[PDB]
């Protein structure tokens, strides 16, 4: 069995179904007890709240799906109505995290895309009836964070106040991307950090705010 199969196995039964910080709890709780590196975490969740609340984003692309955990953690504070988009390129991440976000009460705010990000990217304006994004949670693989960040613009995915909050900026790093959006004039930029454990190291997030076109 998969890491992804046992972490819905614990959640399925030990949270409460229906109750998305019940679910955060028990995938977070399994992962310390199993000595797991979590893909995002608890304290990084915490800065993805924050991000969420401050610019209210009614529609949220999400760039790597793993076992749902992010999915579910942004799912929960989105309003009725709102709409999360989740991209994964493994279909047995996507059927965990469609299950995840089931057991959580959070499947009709979310739509599972399966695929790579180049190949779903120029999809979504019409086979997904997307105008432009809210939000991007970058957190799929890092020499894909500035290609998609090129895409995305291209695609005219992007307006003025559009939010890319990028994982794994430091390690194991998109220094590329940093360098791209930290010197562009289309991005305003801030940096999170954290620490990961096991690794013992300081990670971070980046928040880069799209300004329009150069
Ligand atoms: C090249 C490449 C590698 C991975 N991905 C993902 C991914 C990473 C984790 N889950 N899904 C996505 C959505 N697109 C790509 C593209
Ligand atoms: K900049």
């Amino acid at each position: 069995d998969t890491k992804e199969q046992r972490i819905l196995r614990y959640v399925q039964q030990n949270a409460k179904p229906g109750d998305p910080q019940s679910v955060l709890e028990a995938i977070d709780t399994y992962c310390t007890q199993k000595e797991w590196a979590m893909n995002v975490g608890d304290a990084k969740g915490q800065i993805m709240d924050a991000v969420i609340r401050e610019y209210s984003p009614s529609l949220v692309l999400e760039l790597g799906a793993y076992c749902g955990y992010s999915a579910v953690r942004m799912a929960r504070l989105l309003q009725p109505g709102a709409r999360l988009l989740t991209m994964e390129i493994n279909p047995d991440c996507a059927a965990i995290t469609q299950q995840m976000l089931n057991f959580a009460g959070l499947q009709d705010k979310v739509t599972i895309l399966n695929g790579a990000s180049q190949d779903l990217i120029p999809q979504l304006k019409k086979k997904y009836d997307v105008d432009t994004l809210d939000m991007v949670f970058l957190d799929h693989w890092k020499d894909r964070y500035l290609p998609d960040t090129l895409l995305l613009e291209k695609c005219g995915l992007l307006r003025k106040g559009t939010v890319l909050l990028a994982d794994n900026v430091i390690v194991p790093g998109t220094p590329d991307f940093l360098a791209y959006v930290r010197g562009s004039s289309s991005f305003e930029c801030t940096h999170y950090s954290s620490y990961l454990e096991y690794m013992k190291v300081v990670d971070g997030l980046e928040k880069a705010i799209y300004q329009g076109p150069s």
